[PDB]
């Protein structure tokens, strides 16, 4: 009985049926919800909405009320408790490279975001909750525990605003807030087009019919293009540093200047759809710039799809990863491809595999320069690094030989992330992302740890010791219980986090279920997945299982030196090759010979 439903943020829905390309909405994907897995839409729920008052007040929000009759603990407390630690030695991946922990960010932006509620154009709503720490409407301030470190030098709190819902923006009343997903849910590189008309357009470089991205006209890689800049100010990128004054960049997705490496990512997305561009039109000299455009994407998109499933999801889900992707079968109407909103708390698991350093490495895979090592938290909206000290080269050879953190039960996060995020808006690299995860939980009104074991089919632990045997962990399971009085109360991103991580993968059974039924749903439920049938051609489709990740970097960088899998752990220069080794994405059977 849950109604026709509401829908009034997003406008109207008019679809061309035989196009051959994706919207860039999303719409039009499934024929019979034209919406479905369409951005700016609600997030999908898989189970019920839990708030404090059924509806939209977050757990925690009032002092009095308890959750199943205990009160959730601080989210600045949980994290300085549980998710913090000291010591970086001993923390790293032996068997992935810098370059996994990326590309997880990266079909992250791909497929979600909730931003905050916009309530602050000319008011001082957000400088207030900055200013005074006080709760109210959509600030819902992170507070410090008395032994902070952070009340000393910092003030009472974290500023904290709630996500956007769907409908209205001012307070509704019948039925559970539901935060809105703003890209498509589709692996579909919306990342580097956009997922709204608007910025899709201007991203292009309409200048030329040549099918082209627009790239920077200010700055160049040793002759390879950048992104353009955005020039909206105030730019957080030039923030951290007003002397070299350096914008942040303009992309598919507006967190693409969050940390360098992101951004590096995001340059080598944008060559790759230029350069297959220009491959494109040698081969056809006919078609427009449209056409050129289109296609680019379409392989583009092909090409993140095929990385993601076949050499990611395999090292992040491993033994799990059979039993919730088997072998692909078809596209199936009735698959809803929406991404969950518990699954955008569910691949956080992310924050844990960022490692607190970031290096530039030569043509030799050795140090570039006297601060070739820098700390993470120097990185984050830095896009000088880029343009005015070596561009992006260096940092992908970083990407390549360095390591990712291994997510550990005594070394959760890294205090770059914990204690040193910068946010835009605000002045200081002094925010902690763990505790924003876990205020974000409860914002969003996620059920508890069990509800989601239950969900997936797992035991549900309702004391210590059987808590100390689902983590295999005495102490953790000690201090989660401390904190939250039962495994009921525990907030999914940090229960999901402690389990420890199935054979063959990076990530615990409750996770890998979650990441595991998404990314089928993601996959059966897309009418455009390059290897549904009538899609590309089966001659293209044989050329598009050549693609890697080496190849795009050979591709569209000077880096003459690569690993044949790059995401585990690679030593130069023993597991490096030269880029001729390497096979290549041939590009003959888009030949169009229409005569
Ligand atoms: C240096 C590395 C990274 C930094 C500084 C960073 C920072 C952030 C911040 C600030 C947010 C928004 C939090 C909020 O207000 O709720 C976020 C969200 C998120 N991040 Fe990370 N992140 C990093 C890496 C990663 C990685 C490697 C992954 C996954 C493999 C990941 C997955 C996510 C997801 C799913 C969200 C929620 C996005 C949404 O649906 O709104 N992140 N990140
Ligand atoms: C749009 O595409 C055109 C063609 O690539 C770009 O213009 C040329 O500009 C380059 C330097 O960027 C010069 O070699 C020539 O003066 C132009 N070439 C031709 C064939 O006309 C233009 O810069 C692009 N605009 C953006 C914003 O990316
Ligand atoms: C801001 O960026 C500037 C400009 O890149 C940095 O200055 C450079 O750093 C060293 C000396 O400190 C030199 O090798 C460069 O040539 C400098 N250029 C100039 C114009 O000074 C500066 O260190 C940055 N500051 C911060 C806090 O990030
Ligand atoms: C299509 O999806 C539905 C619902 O997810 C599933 O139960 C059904 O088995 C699928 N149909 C086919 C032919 O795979
Ligand atoms: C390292 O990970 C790869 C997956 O990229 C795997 O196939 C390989 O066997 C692993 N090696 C070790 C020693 O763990
Ligand atoms: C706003 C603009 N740019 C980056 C922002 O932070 C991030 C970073 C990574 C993921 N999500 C949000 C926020
Ligand atoms: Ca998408």
């Amino acid at each position: 009985s849950w109604e026709v439903g509401c829908g009034a943020p997003v406008p109207l829905v008019k679809c061309d049926e035989n196009s051959p390309y994706r919207t860039i909405t999303g719409d039009c994907n499934n024929r019979r919800s034209p919406a479905l897995g369409a951005a700016n839409r609600a997030l999908a729920r898989w189970l019920p909405a839990e708030y404090e008052d059924g509806l939209a007040l977050p757990f925690g929000w009032t002092q009095r009320k308890t959750r199943n009759g205990f009160r959730v603990p601080l989210a600045r407390e949980v994290s300085n408790k549980i998710v913090g630690y000291l010591d970086e030695e001993g923390v790293l991946d032996q068997n992935r490279s810098l370059l996994f922990m990326q590309w997880g960010q990266i079909v992250d932006h791909d497929l979600d975001f909730a931003p905050e509620t916009e309530l602050g154009s000319n008011e001082h709503s957000k400088t207030q909750c900055e200013e005074y720490c006080i709760q109210g409407d959509n600030c819902f301030p992170i507070m410090f525990p008395k032994n902070d470190p952070k009340l000393k030098t910092q003030g009472k709190c974290m500023p904290f605003f709630r996500a956007g819902f769907v409908c209205p923006t001012p307070p509704y009343q019948s039925l559970a807030r539901e935060q809105i997903n703003a890209v498509t849910s589709f692996l579909d590189a919306s990342l580097v087009y956009g997922s709204e008309p608007s910025l899709a357009s201007r991203l292009r470089n309409l200048s030329s019919p040549l099918g082209l991205m627009a790239v920077n006209q200010e700055a160049w890689d040793h002759g390879l293009a950048y992104l353009p800049f955005n020039n909206k100010k105030p730019s957080p990128c030039e923030f951290i540093n007003t002397t070299a004054r350096v914008p942040c960049f303009l992309a598919g997705d507006f967190r693409a200047s969050e940390q360098i490496l992101l951004a590096t990512a995001h340059t080598l997305l944008l060559r790759e759809h230029n350069r297959l561009a220009r491959e494109l039109k040698k081969l056809n000299p006919h078609w427009n710039g449209e056409k050129l455009y289109q296609e680019a994407r379409k392989i583009l998109g092909a090409f993140i799809q095929i990385i993601t499933f076949r050499d990611y999801l395999p090292i992040v889900l491993g033994s799990e990863m059979q039993k919730w992707i088997p072998p692909y079968q078809g596209y199936n109407n009735s698959v809803d491809p929406r991404i969950s909103n518990v699954f955008t708390f569910a691949f956080r698991f992310g924050h844990m595999e960022v490692p607190s350093t970031v290096s530039r490495l030569d043509e030799n895979y050795q140090p570039w320069g006297p601060e070739a090592e820098l700390p993470l938290h120097t990185l984050f909206f830095n896009t000088w690094r880029i343009i005015k000290d070596g561009g992006i080269d260096p940092l992908v050879r970083g990407l390549l030989a360095k390591k990712s953190k291994l997510m550990n039960q005594d070394k959760m996060v890294t205090s770059e992330l914990r204690n040193k995020l910068f946010q835009p808006t605000h002045k200081i690299h002094g925010f902690d992302l763990a505790a924003i995860n876990l205020q974000r939980c409860r914002d969003h009104g996620m059920p508890g740890y069990n509800s989601w074991r239950g969900f997936c089919g797992l035991s549900q632990p309702k004391t210590l010791k059987g808590l100390q045997t689902v983590l295999k962990n005495k102490i953790l399971a000690k201090k989660l219980m401390d904190l939250y009085k039962t495994p009921d109360n525990i907030d999914i991103w940090i229960g999901g986090n402690a389990e420890p991580m199935v054979e063959r993968g990076r990530v615990g059974p409750l996770l890998a279920c979650l990441l595991g039924r998404q990314f089928q749903q993601i996959r059966d439920g897309d009418r455009f997945w390059w290897e549904n049938p009538g899609v590309f051609t089966e001659k293209q489709r044989d050329s598009l299982q050549k693609v890697s990740f080496s190849r795009l970097i050979c591709d569209n960088t000077h880096i003459t030196k690569v690993p044949l899998h790059a995401f585990q752990a690679n030593n130069y220069p023993h597991d490096f090759v030269d880029c001729s080794t390497v096979d290549k994405l041939d590009l003959s059977p888009w030949a169009s010979r229409e005569n």
